[PDB]
C-alpha cells in the first residue's frame, strides 16, 4: 500500500507514534517519506547482506526474520514479511522497540541526514489529525 501522506500522518497517530519517545510525529511521516516512500511494500537490499523492509525500511541484521541474514537477530520477533503489509501495526510496533534502543530516531540513517533538525512539521501540516 502507497499511503498518503496525512494518511499516513493518522494512521502513525492512531498506532500511537506520536510524540513517542519524545519523537513529534512529523518526525515519524518525514523518515516514512525518505525510508520508503510511504510504501509498505518497499524493500531494500543492505551491502552486509540484510534487508530492510516495509514504510521504515527495518533491517533484518537486529529486528525482524526474512532467513537470509547470517547472524542476524530478530528482536521485534516478526517475520520481516509482516513489516510489508497494508497494515501498519507491525511496523509500528518494531519501530517503537528500535527508537527505544539508545540512539533515538538516529538509528534510521535517513532521518539523521533528512530529517533531524529540520521543519518537521511541515510533514503534518494541513491533515485532520
Ligand atoms: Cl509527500
Ligand atoms: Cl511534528
Ligand atoms: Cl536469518
Ligand atoms: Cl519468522
Ligand atoms: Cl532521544
Ligand atoms: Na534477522
Amino acid at each position: 500500500k502507497v499511503f498518503g501522506r496525512c494518511e499516513l500522518a493518522a494512521a502513525m497517530k492512531r498506532h500511537g507514534l506520536d510524540n513517542y519517545r519524545g519523537y513529534s510525529l512529523g518526525n515519524w511521516v518525514c523518515a516514512a517519506k525518505f525510508e520508503s516512500n510511504f510504501n509498505t511494500q518497499a524493500t531494500n537490499r543492505n551491502t552486509d547482506g540484510s534487508t530492510d523492509y516495509g514504510i521504515l525500511q527495518i533491517n533484518s541484521r537486529w529486528w525482524c526474520n526474512d532467513g537470509r541474514t547470517p547472524g542476524s537477530r530478530n528482536l521485534c520477533n516478526i517475520p520481516c514479511s509482516a513489516l510489508l503489509s497494508s497494515d501498519i501495526t507491525a511496523s509500528v510496533n518494531c519501530a517503537k522497540k528500535i527508537v527505544s534502543d539508545g540512539n533515538g530516531m538516529n538509528a534510521w540513517v535517513a532521518w539523521r541526514n533528512r530529517c533531524k533538525g529540520t521543519d518537521v512539521q511541515a510533514w503534518i501540516r494541513g491533515c485532520r489529525l
